[PDB]
């Protein structure tokens, strides 16, 4: 479960949040697969609640009625028809599984779902799994309120509804099945791991056990023997009685004092500075790196919903955001995951964005398709981060310098570092209030190198900065604290 499964070479997802089947199906062909992207990670593809008040938030799709493959990004068909195309040119995709839970024990019964399926919280009857009362934890939690009240106690932290959400009976070897009978249809399809949702809130075991009952990848596209990628959400910052260790048997797992930390040092808030960095990874705490998951934010956090502090940066905050995302994707620890948004109406009532349900760009709740503008921007409100140049070609450059260790590392005692990759890449960041010029070793053979921030190589010229690397492979550097992107980036690739 710690093997990715993209195609040779690929270090990267991509999550397009909210996206629909068809348009993360293009996407795949028109960009992500000549762009070098290793795989999509899509919203949850099973059939959810309906929420209309407040309308259609993004949340609802974390409310499970049924596995059924129908959802606003699209029906059984359209998922199929995504996996296949993609896989066909080597882009994976990989499920957030809803499986801790069903939908709010306080929702109203009835057909307000994605596909139309009746359901009944107060009765505990989902039909459509089905799902009865007998699987669900209402008996083996012990709290008054049946609800997680303290994460200082760890059983109900997993037998407890977390927020209201019916927990499921994961320890019955029925709903194991149930879920693994769903995970195993995705696998089928096409599908080349997942993103376990909540975790925290499953027992290490139950999750394992549902594991196991699962089928190779589609011997298709995957070699022989191949077990879906494992990547489970667990938010752990220290302090708990859970840890993100006590998941590392199935595979690996998020890290969100990645995001946390990186974003407090770029703000260059509680007195942290780039030049800190030197040691970035288990020397600040992380887990061991073959099984960190990282990403700058994430669909939570990128709006403060049970996010890890204000310091998470996100495509609101751009010049910075592309700085740090640019450092993940430079840097060799963990996995990385990059975000890719849509914009919503963000209002403040001081310190409290009123409009972070906001769902997906949409008409009456259909969601919006994604417009591609000429500049390869994105219309209809949708981000799309992965498409700003400095953050995709940052996604080629990690491709390029794949396996070449930390090197050639240098800072100024404050914000103004560099370090690269082996002999294959060398990156440049100031943050400082004043300008960064000096003469750097970058470790890479001489020649002439297009700075891939700036711009891009193309019929043996650069259409933006050039680096000129000496014999000695060092090369001159000038970036002004005013920049609009205060970082450079070279490897083996963008060589004339
Ligand atoms: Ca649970
Ligand atoms: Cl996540």
């Amino acid at each position: 479960q710690y093997s990715s499964n993209t195609q040779q070479g690929r270090t990267s997802i991509v999550h397009l949040f909210e996206w629909r089947w068809v348009d993360i199906a293009l996407e795949c062909e028109r960009y992500l697969a000549p762009k070098g992207f290793g795989g999509v990670q899509v919203s949850p593809p099973n059939e959810n609640v309906a929420i209309h008040n407040p309308f259609r938030p993004w949340w609802e799709r974390y409310q499970p009625v049924s596995y059924k493959l129908c959802t606003r990004s699209g029906n059984e068909d359209e998922f199929r028809n995504m996996v296949t195309r993609c896989n066909n040119v080597g882009v994976r995709i990989y499920v957030d599984a809803v499986i801790n839970h069903m939908c709010g024990n306080a929702v109203s019964a009835g057909t307000s779902s994605t596909c139309g399926s009746y359901f009944n919280p107060g009765s505990r009857d989902f039909p459509a799994v089905p799902y009865s009362g007998w699987d669900f934890n209402d008996g083996k939690c012990k709290t008054g309120s049946g609800d997680i009240e303290n994460y200082n106690d760890a059983t109900q932290v997993r037998d407890c509804r977390l927020s209201g959400l019916l927990d499921l009976a994961l320890g019955k070897d029925y709903v194991r099945s149930k879920i693994a009978e769903y995970m195993n249809h995705l696998i089928d399809i096409g599908v080349a791991g997942f993103r376990i949702d909540a975790s925290k809130h499953m027992w290490p075991g139950d999750i394992k056990a549902i594991l196991d009952k699962l089928h190779n990848l589609n011997s298709n596209w995957f070699p022989e023997g191949s077990k879906p990628f494992i990547y489970q959400e667990v938010i752990d910052l220290g302090g708990e009685p859970i840890k993100s260790s006590d998941y590392f048997g199935n595979g690996r797992v998020t890290e969100f004092k990645y995001g946390a930390k990186l974003g407090t040092v770029i703000r260059k808030w509680n007195g942290e500075k780039m030049s800190y960095l030197k040691n970035w990874g288990e020397g600040w705490g992380f887990m061991p790196s073959d099984r960190a998951l990282v990403f700058v934010d994430n669909h939570d956090n990128q709006r403060g919903h049970g996010a890890g502090g204000a310091s998470i940066l996100t495509f609101w905050d751009a010049r910075l955001y592309k700085m740090a995302v640019g450092f993940m994707l430079a840097h060799p620890y963990g996995f990385t995951r990059v975000m890719s948004s849509y914009r919503w109406p963000r209002y403040f009532e001081n310190g409290k964005d009123v409009n972070d349900w906001v769902g997906p760009p949409n008409d009456n709740g259909v969601t919006k398709e994604v417009t591609i503008n000429p500049d390869t921007t994105c219309g209809n409100d949708w981000v799309c981060e992965h498409r700003w140049r400095q953050i995709r070609n940052m996604v080629n450059f990690r491709n390029v310098v794949d396996g070449q260790p930390f090197t050639n590392w240098y800072d100024n005692g404050s914000n103004q570092v560099a370090f690269g990759r082996g002999n294959r890449g060398f990156i440049v960041f100031n943050n400082d209030d004043w300008t960064f010029s000096l003469t750097l070793q970058t470790g890479l053979p001489a020649g002439t190198y297009c700075d891939v921030i700036s711009g891009d190589k193309i019929n043996g010229n650069c259409t933006g900065i050039k680096i000129y690397v000496s014999d000695d492979g060092k090369a001159h550097f000038s970036i002004s604290n005013s920049a609009e992107d205060p970082f450079i980036a070279i490897h083996a690739e963008s060589k004339l």
